[PDB]
């Protein structure tokens, strides 16, 4: 439809924690990401969103924010960031902040404001409401564990976290509330960040009469009324007219269990919301009905559905965000590929999918390296909020550990915030001392060295999908039309711009498939642009082409 | 802020089934309102809004509709409608249609084709949902539930209104696509606005969450109102002149301006019900309580200063679902006249869009029938047969109808002092009030002090100077709890509105310096005081 830069660009996405460590701490640090920049520009990399870089009590690794306007003491100073800004706006690339503004920290100066009592302005900052029968006001849960009300005596009433106790929500039913959110968006807006990942934009509004959730339960989901919420739509407008409009910049939102047709009222051109939006709904493959750990098996027809139902659907008006991993999520090669059989062959064809599909893609750390989940002895070995309190609860309900931490093994968060493997010292060469979490011993294998080295590496084909994808137009806006679709071993699809065509065949399985292609897709002029293995219908294990019809 | 028509204009509200009769079957006729058409002209209305006209069973009298591309039987046929609307368009004046989209009849096409089966495409037309019992404590507006079962189905069917009015699905885009249609099909024609019925009871919350109890915060103000009249508004609204105004039930004075904000492009004016509950309580409409002329004058000056910059205010303290207002804020029995007087000058000295219902002109009063039976509201006879269940006293109970009931304004509209005030040659529908011995038409035209020729002179002035559509508003006395004072004020021009609403202290305030007194009108043909009495003083 219209043309853009972030339409054509891709974004590499780095948990700073475990990406580099200047310092020895173990913890990541900015100036180690600016040790590292060399790596991304050769990559060839675009735009990086660095997660949250901000003032925590490190509860949830930077999403509960203490203070706005001052960098993470533990990975620098403003000026080392300044440094990253520069030093990518000179190599012509750009940075992305993250927005988690529907809750803040505990710390903040306005909860320790408005905790203070009733009368103060900071106590329609924060969600505050009184006890149902000498209870929590409802019956939702928080994400990680238990109620989503805390109670405080000091005012005797409860106050929504809808996260950890440490991450209180805000009231963005108030004008002061969000009138501050467009502050620091300019503060930051300002000093010339190229764009802004938004955190749980959807979950900024909540049903008016705060309801209880229909199905009862101990504690259940309130999905239905704070995701996806009445006036969601009503702040982003007043946000994009009140600061996204006035700079130049690309913005992301991370919207869970957004329907195509919601997104398009977020990602649609005409709408003035967003730019993109990242969909859960393809991380629902492998998930079922009971949560995110009812791993489940998966059809490869169902999946290709959720992804061409998305391409097809926001195509016309829209950008959609390709995403198969984020730090949220487990890592790809092994989730949707063969981390032991095949596991560099799996991230290739994986990494084309994203890469020759249409929209945005994303990268995060390690994908270019087929980083693997990890799979650590005790649960100890592990730090995340949610996996330490899913455990808690789970194992005070009396249920097997074996199979507790099976759930944390393939749907775990630090499966993907291990630190990263540079190399094959101690540590992947990541911290001189001991990380904040054990490396995965693959590093002595799975290594950014080894890459830059091995001319037929991740690496390297990575390289090459962000190489064609700035040398052919049709890549970023050609048209999608899916072939062979019923077929569950096959995922094939078709990218064509004006005169321009491409035939992405592609087998999620390690079997030589049958590639009996229609006639539908005649050819007289076959010109394989990239290949995972460099009419031979022996298509090899978890291989992918992306054949030029022309 | 911007000029337009719907702004400087007046609208007069006319419950057809009570307006005027010309076949003697007691039902009011379109055919009936050309007849008394030259009333509304002589008395300067510029905009005329008929309720419902549409083909209906007549449960909720044309608010449940069976079909809505053909005139209601008992009215005409669609050759009178076409007639109204020439003779309007012709004496230089304007005809605003009812927007039943909400809800629609059992009888209608669609409903009878969604309860078929779970298969058809009209099943998801409306909200049908499995039990859990029913699905949600939520109640109709009548009485009971607000979930009707179907054995062919094995499910409810939402009825927020009445099991003969069932709730439409606007999360499907056959049913609003369909919606604008026939919107078109009337605004094809000419009709000159679209007075819209429960515009934001729209939108269900998703999960339909349960609360038998008020549903209040999932239907009312819903999550994709904003959404739709946009699309609506776009699809359909922006593509010809018109005016309209949405029936919006509890909204904010903030609510609203998405609903009635400049730039939002939605909807022109809605109508607040926020100064419906200054006399009603806790409970219900049917609490009657005491009301305090502060926080009355509060609700009208908040939604006066609220959206006055940008947005615009619909005037009306009357409608065909509200009882009659010289009897609810003045004395029915002391000074009707006065009352009626003091309290039109409020809605045509306000900024906004000024409604005036039927005989509203004339000072009719609220009705007090012997017997229950001689009343006639789905409302009103449900909840006395509720209340007998509960064993609620019947005197208690006719107190409440006689006060908060509907069929107070739906009487026969009193013409003259023949039988049934020469609306209806037969027997009416519902009984008419006695009054028209004195309340009446005739009268009001012959007496040169009338209720009727005050509105006339209010509606003259009205089109006569700016100050009165476009100026600012500002209140003075505000504590006062007798008088009712505020200033309109545009470019230099000034006007001082002191009101009292009560029958028995003119200390006016220095802020408002004057040294030009000019009376533009007044109820009673310095510093004084008289029973409700109202002047309008232009200090220039």
């Amino acid at each position: 439809m219209k043309r853009a830069w972030w339409k054509e660009s891709v974004v590499y996405q780095i948990y700073p924690r475990s990406f580099q460590d200047s310092n020895g701490d173990g913890i990541g640090d900015i100036p180690g990401i600016v040790s590292r920049l060399d790596y991304l520009q050769e990559l060839g990399v675009d735009v990086v969103w660095l997660c949250p870089v901000y003032d925590s009590p490190n509860d949830d690794n930077g999403y509960d924010i203490r203070d706005y306007r001052r960098i993470m003491d533990e990975f620098g100073t403003l000026e080392d960031w300044e440094r990253l800004l520069e030093d990518l706006h000179a190599r012509g690339m750009k940075l992305i902040m993250d927005l988690v503004v529907n809750h803040s920290s505990d710390e903040h100066a306005w909860f320790s404001e408005s905790r203070k009592s009733r009368d103060g302005e900071h106590r329609d900052y924060y969600i505050w409401r009184d006890g149902k029968g000498g209870a929590e006001p409802n019956n939702w849960s928080s994400f990680f564990s238990g109620s989503a009300w805390k109670y405080d005596g000091e005012t005797d009433q409860y106050y929504l976290h809808l996260f950890s106790s440490k991450q209180p929500d805000l009231n963005w039913e108030n004008g002061k509330v969000r009138r501050e959110v467009y502050n620091m968006m300019a503060w930051w807006l300002d000093k010339g960040i190229d764009g802004f990942r938004m955190d749980v934009i959807n979950l900024i509004s909540k049903v008016p009469g705060l309801p209880d959730a229909p199905g009862e339960g101990r504690y259940r989901s309130g999905a239905d009324y704070f995701m996806n919420g009445p006036r969601v739509h009503e702040y982003l407008q007043e946000m994009n007219r009140e600061v996204l409009s006035r700079y130049d910049i690309m913005t992301v939102g991370e919207t869970p269990g957004v329907t195509p047709e919601q997104a398009a009222l977020y990602v649609g051109e005409d709408r003035g919301e967003l730019n993109m939006v990242f969909q859960f709904e393809h991380m629902d493959i492998d998930s079922g009905p009971g949560g995110k750990w009812d791993v489940q098996p998966w059809r490869l027809t169902d999946f290709k559905r959720v992804m061409g139902k998305w391409q097809r659907e926001l195509q016309d008006r829209g950008w959609n965000s390709l995403y198969l991993n984020n730090h949220d999520q487990p890592r790809m090669v092994s989730r949707f590929g063969d981390d032991k059989n095949f596991r560099k062959q799996s991230a290739k064809m994986l990494g084309t999918l994203l890469h020759t599909l249409q929209g945005t893609p994303y990268i995060y750390q390690g994908e270019e390296l087929g980083m693997t989940n990890v799979r650590f002895g005790s649960i100890e070995d592990y730090r995340d909020i949610e996996t330490l309190n899913m455990y808690k609860e789970a194992t005070g309900a009396g249920r097997p550990a074996e199979a507790v931490m099976a759930s944390v093994y393939s749907k775990g968060r630090d499966n993907a915030r291990t630190p990263m493997q540079w190399d094959g010292s101690a540590h992947g060469g990541f911290t001189t001392g001991t990380p904040w979490i054990a490396s995965n011993p693959n590093y002595t294998e799975i290594n950014a060295e080894d890459a830059r080295r091995d001319p037929d590496s991740i690496f390297h084909y990575y390289r090459r999908l962000i190489a064609l994808r700035k040398q052919h137009d049709v890549i970023v806006y050609g048209r999608y039309e899916a072939l062979l679709e019923e077929d569950e071993r096959i995922y094939a699809y078709t990218r064509m711009l004006d005169g321009e065509r491409l035939l992405v065949v592609l087998n999620f399985f390690g079997e030589e498939a049958d590639c009996s292609l229609p006639e539908k897709i005649r050819f007289e002029s076959a010109e394989p642009l990239i290949g995972n293995y460099g009419r031979s219908l022996k298509l090899r294990p978890y291989e992918a082409l992306v054949l030029r019809l022309q």
